[PDB]
């Protein structure tokens, strides 16, 4: 029940690690939820059209779709930006 | 077969790292399995209705769906809570 | 082109970090590929039947499906086990 | 509003951690986008055919599909390779 090799004691500071993977992932979603349902749309009805990458072919057929993922890598970073500042200040505790 | 640059020796303490990504992810699922099949439902037949976020439109159409992901970020954290305490004590070894 | 705040220099030892997320994830899949196409099946035609969790209902309807995810958390750990030992020794370099 | 146990102050250097999970994942996609839409195809119209793993059966029916995931683990590593070098030098700032 206590100290051998299969069971060290209680699941130690593996606690924060697990929390890392479990809450980081959870965080990941909120981040995107915002960008896919708010951000992307906004940028779409204002500053310009949404996307452009259904672009290629090349004596074979690669894709500019590559770029698209980057372009968003770019706007996906952004949402975090706007997230941190809007949240760092308006931190209400209920 | 031994020491150059492409092969250092044996796959060293990359061991725990791999285990991190492989078992953290695995953990992630159990966490959710609980929340999606037990927790969420419970909170649904008792303390109140499940969700509310199919809410928006805005001279364009963003979404409160944003919130939903957060609201769950909130309840997804919770399941971990109840998980740790119910498990930290009832730690049986078969 | 060099040292301000937006661009530090070259994408530094963020290199290993990126490699972590990019190759750990990649690893994650191989791990599972094995368990879903080899391991799980094996354990299914020999030591016994595959799974059991389509089990519940409870004056509401939660699920033992919860367990299933754990049971596999258990066998998903295993595949890593058998993976490391079978690979640590049979390390051929082509 | 300040220092108790539920709220430490402001969401501290959990900042980089979150950024890790949020941008590493984001990175992960671009990596693959390239390999699935450019790399894999290329290697397919030139150096040879794409894949081979729809291979097995074994007095039961396991799969070489196992290998496939590894083979790609191999080519998925590669794309990173070509990514870093093509990018480390052509680092333009707009």
């Amino acid at each position: 029940m206590l100290k051998e090799f299969k069971e060290f004691a209680l699941k130690g500071n593996v606690l924060d690690l697990a929390i890392a993977v479990v809450m980081g992932a959870a965080f990941n979603k909120i981040i995107c939820s915002l960008v896919e349902n708010i951000i992307m749309p906004l940028i779409g009805k204002i500053f310009g059209s949404v996307d452009f990458a259904k672009e290629w072919s090349f004596w074979g057929i690669k894709y500019g779709l590559f770029i698209q993922s980057v372009i968003d890598f770019i706007i996906i970073a952004f949402a975090l930006f706007i997230f941190v500042k809007i949240a760092n200040t308006l931190m209400k505790k209920e």
